[PDB]
C-alpha cells in the first residue's frame, strides 16, 4: 500500500514542532513515542513542512546520493537523540544535539520511507 512506509516514516522521523530541542525534550519524546525498553541507541526528528520533506524525492528539492538514496537540496532544522550510558533499559538516558543541515533519505514511490543515519554518528 503507498502508506505503510511513508507513514511509519512520519511516526518515527517527524515532529513539526519541538518544543524543547534538549535533552529532556529528547527523553520525554522519545519515551512517549515508544522507542524505550528497549531504548533505541539513536534517532534524529526532522523538523517544518512535509511538503518540502516530501520533495527530495524528486529532482526539486533532492539529489542522487550515495548508491541508491536521496540527499536534500534546502537544509532542515533536526534534533538527534542518542543514547548514552551503557545500559539501553529504563531510564533511557539521551543526549540532545541539535542542527541545521541537508539530509538523506530513502524513497519509495515519490515517497521518503527512511531517514538515513549516518551522517548524524559524525566521528
Amino acid at each position: 500500500q503507498d502508506n505503510s512506509r511513508y507513514t511509519h516514516f512520519l511516526t518515527q522521523a517527524y515532529d513539526a514542532k519541538p518544543q524543547g530541542r534538549d535533552d529532556r525534550y529528547c527523553e520525554s519524546i522519545m519515551r512517549r513515542r515508544g522507542l524505550t525498553s528497549p531504548c533505541k541507541d539513536i534517532n534524529t526528528f526532522i523538523h517544518g513542512n512535509k511538503r518540502s520533506i516530501k520533495a527530495i524525492c524528486e529532482n526539486k528539492n533532492g539529489n542522487p546520493h550515495r548508491e541508491n538514496l536521496r540527499i536534500s537540496k534546502s537544509s532542515f532544522q533536526v534534533t538527534t537523540c542518542k543514547l548514552h550510558g551503557g545500559s539501553p533499559w529504563p531510564p533511557c538516558q539521551y543526549r540532545a544535539t541539535a542542527g541545521f543541515r541537508n539530509v538523506v533519505v530513502a524513497c519509495e514511490n515519490g515517497l521518503p520511507v527512511h531517514l538515513d543515519q549516518s551522517i548524524f554518528r559524525r566521528p
